[PDB]
């Protein structure tokens, strides 16, 4: 059946691109256009399968995410860093504040930038930001591990997450670029952007799910569930592959890939 085959295709697109710095939103508007699923019911479908990819990080960093809110499961949490420091809830809070303040204050304006021409620009500009972060980052990272991050690095990454409010800019692209520019290693900057995505997008979709709750019906549960679960599986493969891939590879290929995706946005929509 078409409805669930499409739900499985959008699921694998969301699972791969949500946490890769390649703009899940950008890929979603392309494939959604080629599939024909572009109505108000699509925007509500694409926000619930985001919660599927959310749950992937949640599963992958289960013990870590709970330790930040005070729940330690009777075993020492595993240390990722060269110092005696530990990533705290304050690190997450600082990484959220700037984009939250700007997101709330400019909600109506942010929503008016969801054009395909804006997503195209955010794919190119966000790609250029990845290149600048790769070319400007220090030789020796100040925070090689996640637990080596400072309150200042966390806050500066948080300010960089405002760029993610630009539709098509890829929250992971913005936050990982800012991490590398603040002396955070690619691995820890990717880890921190995933962890930051959990409170950001769970509050983001909960926000979207409330304002768009009216569209949900009894018939959406089969489609909305097949995509949710698909985005969960694919993201768990994507995040685990990415974190091992980025240990050896740079972000240059992802930037160039974003330029190719920008070309597709123009071919498909203009
Ligand atoms: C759903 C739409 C499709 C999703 C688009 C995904 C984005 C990936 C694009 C560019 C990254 C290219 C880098 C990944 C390729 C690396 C493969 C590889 O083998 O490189 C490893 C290297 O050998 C180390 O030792
Ligand atoms: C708002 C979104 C902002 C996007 C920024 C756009 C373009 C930045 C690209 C400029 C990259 C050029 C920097 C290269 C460089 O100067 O490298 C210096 C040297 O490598 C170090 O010692
Ligand atoms: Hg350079
Ligand atoms: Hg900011």
């Amino acid at each position: 059946m078409h409805s669930l085959l499409i739900a499985a295709i959008l699921g694998v697109v969301e699972g791969l691109t949500e946490f890769l710095p390649v703009s899940s939103t950008g890929h979603m508007i392309i494939v959604g256009h080629l599939l024909g699923f572009e109505g108000d019911t699509a925007k509500t479908f694409e926000v619930v399968i985001q919660l599927g990819s959310i749950l992937a990080v949640v599963v992958m960093f289960w013990r870590r995410l709970f330790g930040l809110i005070g729940i330690h499961f009777g075993r020492p949490l595993q240390h990722e860093g060269e110092s005696k420091g530990r990533l705290t809830l304050i690190h997450i809070l600082l990484g959220m504040i700037p984009a939250v303040v700007l997101g709330l204050l400019f909600h109506d304006t942010i929503k008016s930038l969801f054009n395909p021409i804006n997503v195209m620009y955010a794919l190119v500009v966000g790609g250029l930001l990845l290149i600048a972060a790769e070319c400007l980052k220090p030789k020796e990272p100040r925070a090689p591990g996640l637990d080596d991050m400072t309150y200042r690095q966390a806050f500066m990454i948080g300010c960089f997450q405002c760029l993610a409010l630009w539709p098509g800019f890829s929250r992971s692209g913005a936050t990982i670029s800012g991490g590398m520019l603040m002396g955070v290693s690619r691995y820890a900057a990717s880890e921190f952007s995933f962890l930051l995505a959990v409170p950001m997008m769970m509050g983001a979709t909960a926000l979207d799910l409330y304002k768009s709750w009216g569209f949900l019906t009894s018939g959406d549960i089969p489609m909305f569930a097949v995509g949710f679960i698909t985005a969960f599986v694919v993201a768990l493969i994507a995040i685990k592959t990415f974190l091992q891939l980025i240990k050896r590879i740079s972000f240059i290929p992802f930037a160039i890939y974003r330029f190719i995706v920008a070309a597709a946005v123009y071919v498909v929509f203009f």
